[PDB]
């Protein structure tokens, strides 16, 4: 069985270091049940304190990184900077960056290749928008994205990739995703991997559900056979995060 | 006389926290001559250590910030986060972000308004590209940018604005800027301010030269009457930074 994986994405939160420290102390006291690999992603500015203070059985992640080691890229944070502090993970391709910050697939593949070649592990995000969901073309859209991702992955690095499916069509659209939606698209992704890079890899890669995950739906989502975990949004800031981490006991 | 102002922009450098700490220890030992306001901008990830360890007579600056207090903006760092740690400054509108990260004037004006309304001080960057320089339309282009900036500034906040002119036309183009180029464009900007917001404000706002500044040209640049200081690139990482900070003795 693949090890269940839960990434907590704080996004651009909290507002103060005092709040981030309080949240860390809450995470540190949580009793994890079952078996699960937990990663916490936070704003660059809080990454030093998170790495220093977060429980050592969990790992810290950046929410984005640039494509280069360093250079004339005012405002950007790079792989060597966060790796120099012991941070092993980054999220790439999150819907908010693809959209608001206009990150395209070419930019994202470069990031994934550079990050992996430089020893990082990645949570690579994908997912289709409302028009493609409505048109019933969700699998084609998601395939194209995964197909741009695939050649970024060096030989031997699939152990360092996790994929998160975001139902962007259910974010701020008036539509909601069902548990079966989540299962279906995670299976779509697994099958794309099997067809393109082989069953051995497909059978080991964790594919996460990245839509709305809360204490009230995490257990039924975890039980879906192709859902290997979550990239959690707003609940990653709340005590409910632990219920989600613990939903691993319902996945087999 | 306006107080001479030197901002050191590390850009996306150095690669490691060990290097940033060594650079800080170098800055801390430097003997400043004359009178000058010094700000050091560094990657988000190094801002905590810079704020903790940098000499207290100088101030730390972010190299960019987002337009919102917090929220669903994966990868972004916000004003309250850096203000919560005592950081008072940010750079906005740097050419590398306008270009590589595709930041437009509307995005940048929003940042400046939000930053200022939230108690930040800003270094707002502007500057024209090669085609406008060649066409002799450098002043019109720069005016338009400043004209988008101006309504972002709340009543009473001009004391918290510094403007940096970047001769983008001389970055990676095969063309170099002269000392007279720097003076001319800093004067162009001052005159736009005087005409649009009044002489009192124009006479107090520091306008910096943001092109290539090194130990070998800083004294002649500082002596230009409308050049009030520098936003320094690569030399901000080198012992030469101090020669630049000290070029204030040549400006009157
Ligand atoms: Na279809
Ligand atoms: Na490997
Ligand atoms: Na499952
Ligand atoms: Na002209
Ligand atoms: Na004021
Ligand atoms: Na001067």
């Amino acid at each position: 069985m693949r090890t269940f994986f839960v990434g907590g994405n704080w996004k651009a939160n909290p507002k103060t270091v005092e709040e981030a420290e309080k949240l860390i102390e809450m995470l540190n006291g949580a009793k994890v049940e079952g078996n699960v690999e937990v990663v916490v992603a936070a704003p660059f500015f809080f990454l030093p304190t998170l790495q220093q203070k977060l429980r050592k059985d969990w790992k810290v992640s950046a929410e984005n990184v640039f494509t280069k080691p360093n250079g004339a890229f005012t405002g950007e944070v790079t792989v060597p900077m966060i790796k120099s502090f012991g941070i092993e993970w980054t999220i790439l391709g999150h819907s908010e960056r693809r959209d608001i910050l206009k990150e395209d697939d070419e930019f994202l593949a470069a990031k994934a290749k550079f990050a992996l070649e430089n020893g990082m592990k990645i949570i690579y995000c994908c997912g289709e928008h409302l028009s493609e969901r409505e048109a019933g073309k969700a699998s084609e859209f998601v395939s194209a994205q995964i197909e741009k991702m695939i050649p970024a992955i060096p030989a031997g690095k699939w152990d360092d990739v996790v994929i998160a499916y975001e139902p962007i069509w259910a974010i701020g659209t008036g539509k909601v995703a069902s548990t079966q939606d989540a299962q279906e698209m995670c299976k779509v992704i697994r099958d794309i991997l099997a067809a393109k890079v082989g069953a051995d890899i497909a059978n080991k890669v964790r594919i996460l559900y990245g839509g709305s995950v809360k204490p009230n739906n995490c257990n039924e989502l975890a039980a879906c056979p192709d859902v290997d975990g979550f990239l959690v949004g707003g609940a990653s800031l709340e005590p409910g995060f632990i219920n989600i981490v613990n939903s691993n006991v319902h996945s087999k």
